[PDB]
DNA sequence: ATGTGAGT
DNA sequence: AAACTCACAT
């Protein structure tokens, strides 16, 4: 619903004027939280009044709403779209490891653009350094028949360290997407559980592999459980390398494997569906385990799970392929 | 120990 | 959406 789009992309355009230049937390969180309740309404809307008996919609959002209705602008939106000031707050921001703190800092030194930007190096870090370096393949998609690639030398070099390891490339990619953005891997093994010790090594020792065969290239963080960096696809003779790209790797415990799966794989509407649908049946959904619900309405101790299908049988759901999980 | 920042 | 992991400076 698909009736009051209007109103909602100019909320959330408030809504990120408020993050990237004004640094107001608040009034950025009131503007996403009206915008939600609105594209949950049922009618078109036709005033500020009508809109103001939503709960999150005030005083403020019904007169700019009126506004709206009344010329198809905003004033406010008309003057900042002219203002140089935060459109170039929104371009630096488009670098991976500078958000609206940095931003600000850089323009009011008089630094703008990604010319600016590759004179001014000293006033990044290491993350921020290695954005701006790739800054143009990263902002590329990323063709399916590259990530069957990609998915092929990780999964194998696993089995080859120890075949008791479970490696699982998620997001839109196993939903099938034609492309993506980045690569997802959602990591575990047996001797580690939610009850057990506390191997860093796991991790540790598939991120050096890799690193060993030229398949990771870069470093962005790398921690006990959570690995974030670059790789690239290796290259026949020297001529033409292939761009690279962003990847991130992350450890989870057996008992809580699937529920990740899952929840890595989508639809974030799926999600939406699921995580609704699984409700009503008496249990509550996340990203680590799977409750049922109290009588009172509360829930307690994790029920067992070791497939994706353990999760659509107790929903009393039929277990559906990832194709089918758009919506 | 704490706070700010950034990304998923 | 939001809770969680890591980086950097104090
Ligand atoms: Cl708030
Ligand atoms: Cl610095
Ligand atoms: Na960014
Ligand atoms: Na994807």
């Amino acid at each position: 619903e698909t009736l009051n789009g209007g109103i909602t992309d100019m909320l959330v355009e408030l809504a990120n004027f408020e993050k990237n230049v004004s640094q107001a937390i608040h009034k950025y969180n009131a503007y996403r939280k009206a915008a939600s309740v609105i594209a949950k309404y049922p009618h078109k809307i036709k005033s500020g009044a009508e809109a103001k008996k939503l709960p999150g919609v005030g005083t403020k959002i019904a007169e700019k709403i009126d506004e709206f209705l009344a010329t198809g602008k905003l004033r406010k939106l008309e003057k900042i779209r002219q203002d140089d000031t935060s459109s170039s707050i929104n371009f630096l921001t488009r670098v991976t490891g500078i958000g609206p703190s940095a931003a600000r800092k850089l323009v009011d030194e008089g630094i703008k653009t990604l010319e600016d930007l590759r004179k001014n190096e000293d006033k990044l870090n290491h993350h921020q350094r290695i954005g701006l370096k790739y800054f143009e393949d990263f902002e590329k998609r990323i063709p399916r028949e590259e990530m069957l690639q990609m998915q092929d030398i990780v999964l194998n070099e696993v089995k080859k360290l120890d075949p008791e390891y479970i490696a699982t490339v998620c997001g839109s990619f196993r939903r099938g997407a034609e492309s993506s953005g980045d690569m997802d891997v959602l990591l575990t093994h047996p001797n580690f559980t939610s009850e057990s010790s506390k191997q860093p090594k796991l991790l540790h020792r598939v991120v050096e592999q890799l690193q060993k065969v030229r398949f990771i290239t870069d470093t962005l963080s790398k921690g006990e459980t959570k690995f974030m960096g670059v790789c690239q696809l290796p290259s026949e003779n020297d001529e033409n390398e292939y761009p690279h790209r962003r990847i991130d790797i992350r450890l989870i415990p057996k008992d809580q494997y699937y529920c990740g799966v899952l929840y890595f794989t989508g639809s974030d509407i799926f999600n939406k569906n699921m995580r609704a649908h699984a409700l009503e049946k008496g249990f509550t959904i996340n990203k680590y385990t799977i409750r049922p619900l109290g009588v009172t309405g509360v829930a307690g101790e994790p029920l067992p799970v070791d497939s994706e299908q353990d999760i659509f049988d107790y929903i009393q759901w039929r277990y559906r392929e990832p194709k089918d999980r758009s919506e």
